[PDB]
């Protein structure tokens, strides 16, 4: 009356591929790079700086340039205007970049319990994603007055990011992924739906590809299950090339009825006299008699086939996922992938629903002219362009 | 008086190839390009863009710039204006680009029923798509409230835009395409017609490309039923070659009448005693006698059979829906696979009345530049240049 | 069972079956054979 799903040997199995137990190949080392951290991070990032910046005004900005210029001027006539501006413009900048970035890399790379990568594993290789939801503890809950700890323009920014990473902390610490095992997912054939069990208990569960169950098995949508039946007979050759090699190794056959750096003296004199030195087989059934007999050796092909999987691997994950390649020397998150990987986990199991998508541009760039971008089209930038022409 | 169609072994099996179980090859991998919800969902966001800035007028741009104006002069004599002008124009438009795309893409990234990936899968191999009419619930109904939650010209932008998201739910979570099994689809001699089955139910179903049916079989006009003959004499073949090679493998034969990761020393003293050292044929009906005998090892060519299905399946598949690859690196769709694919698709089976079709340039663009593009050519950005130029 | 095997079996199970062999038998109940030969030839 109910049918098993997660725990089944296949399964299993096909989750041990992924960590590399099977048939590792050249290939497969393309798939650990859609899976770092990276464009997640990079995506926060983007939140949090662009927030804050929307604060000002066009009231406290004009205010502190008259402060800032009068108090220079009574320190001590055209040219006097032009030559003080242009270093009240780049210290506004550089300080506010000195302000933000050093609080927002403690925000990033602090401990935290929702796992971007327990997401990958589970879309690939399954096609659908548990999730179990917990309280957020006053553990961390302390931690926020840490995070606690004369121009106005900076005042406000200040406070405005203070409130932005609030939300952000409570979002990111109430979500967990129970990475493998003691998670099991069924199927009801009434009412038919799939349900999931975490230490005895219902649990949330989203279904993204719904696996096509024929009342004899269950196969899965996912780039994994396609490629299950070339992995197995790539590995189940690899083991029988060894089989054949350690068979044609005796120096001479019949039919019958301390050394890798060593001494290269002693070491034959005992090799010479080894049970390795020869081989006997028998083949009667203690009345038949021999007619005739032969001898060859074959070696299977196990050099070619490892020469294929790379390509089925790396066209296999070029194709259904869109990375694009730059001349190969380095490959990329394309406008695409962000879209199908990253819908489905910042408005789907997280519940982050202020946060944007990323754009394609900012994903491959440095942070160096991400900061200069983010702080070229802002509310900021604009009015102190339309303070220099008077 | 009554022929089956669907329930039949040999479409299962045709369908059973498309999921990857009986020759995959890096040929097949382009099927999965054309699959992607994708441009699917580009459509639908230039639909709901458009028609937002559709509404606006000449008269509240007027009164709002206006209001800016005085606004700013008030505040604090041939380059005022032409200053204060390029501030304004930046600020509607970010204003407007910050304004929509984070609410269109909740709508887009959401749960719905109604599955485009689950249509293709019936194009391709069986040529006719069945559908099913479903009740939209409260559940879905009770979302509308939530979706609904100084300057005029953004004040009904918000209203169009509300309105115009209302139909596109409806219209989304009401049709359903049963995947695979528990669907039957049959023929009927007299007065001939096809008809569909739904749990005990009569449904809708639709025709594009009528099977033949010669009085003893069925044949579909689907890309699949043609290569349905190659695929199997390949498959059968990598299935001998496997006979052939697990049977040249003793290093020496007559005629009669733990491993991967060892001690190679161990490994070698454990292989020379099984009973996988010798092979022994007898060819005797207990009275004949043999004449003569012979020996050789003949391994068929299974390396250059899959060498042909991936030129095979690729022209295939670029010529019966003209995909153009990009230089290979990129393969997208072209202003005809747009047309023979999505026609049907918005017209035919969803009653997607008012949506067009997409453009083929906003196909394979990034987001950055759609935006752009949309806002150039839109009533209200030319507004703004006449009131520019006085 | 064969292509995705134990390979350890497998090799067990192809030793024993009828299709590790030809018998090939020209003779009218009376005729004797005088000579024969062996070759493969595969058409391209």
């Amino acid at each position: 009356s109910a049918i098993p799903v997660h725990p089944t040997p296949a399964s299993v199995r096909l989750f041990e591929i992924l960590q590399g137990k099977y048939a590792y190949v050249q290939g497969q080392t393309i798939y650990a790079n859609l899976r770092n951290p990276g464009v997640f991070s990079r995506q926060v990032f983007t939140h949090l700086f662009k927030r804050a910046i929307s604060h000002c005004t066009y009231d406290d900005v004009l205010h502190d340039w008259n402060k800032f210029e009068a108090c220079i001027q009574k320190r001590w006539a055209s040219r006097f205007r032009e030559s003080t501006f242009e270093s009240w413009s780049t210290t506004m900048k550089l300080t506010v970049r000195d302000l933000l970035t050093t609080n927002i890399y403690r925000v990033l790379h602090s401990r935290s319990v929702l796992s971007y990568e327990r997401y990958v594993d589970w879309i690939c290789a399954t096609g659908m994603v548990p999730a179990v939801k917990k309280p957020i503890t006053q553990e961390l809950h302390s931690k926020i007055k840490s995070l606690r700890d004369h121009e106005r323009t900076i005042r406000s920014i200040g406070t405005e990011l203070y409130e932005a990473t609030k939300e952000i902390i409570e979002s990111l610490n109430s979500t967990f992924i129970p990475q493998f095992t003691e998670v099991t997912i069924e199927y009801l054939p009434r009412s038919d739906e799939y349900v999931a069990y975490y230490c005895g208990r219902r649990i949330r569960l989203h279904v993204l590809f719904p696996p096509a169950i024929f009342a004899g098995t269950v196969t899965f949508d996912s780039p994994v299950q396609r490629l299950y039946q070339n992995i197995f007979m790539c590995y189940r050759t690899l083991e029988h090339a060894k089989i054949c090699q350690l068979l044609n190794t005796a120096p001479l056959k019949a039919i019958v009825g301390d050394i890798l750096t060593g001494s290269t003296a002693s070491a034959i004199e005992k090799l010479f006299n080894s049970p390795s030195a020869s081989l006997g087989a028998r083949v009667s059934g203690h009345n038949e008699s021999i007619l005739n007999s032969f001898v060859s050796q074959y070696i299977p092909p196990s050099r070619e086939m490892t020469k294929d999987l790379t390509e089925l691997w790396e066209s296999e994950l070029f194709n259904t996922f869109k990375l694009t390649p730059v001349v190969r020397l380095y490959v990329r998150y394309s406008s695409d992938t962000i879209s199908i990987l990253l819908g489905p986990f910042t408005y789907l199991v997280a519940e982050l629903s202020p946060v944007e998508l990323v754009t394609d541009v900012y994903a491959t760039l440095g942070i160096v002219e991400i900061i200069d971008e983010l702080y070229r089209s802002s509310r900021l930038a604009i009015y102190i362009e339309d303070l220099g022409r008077k």
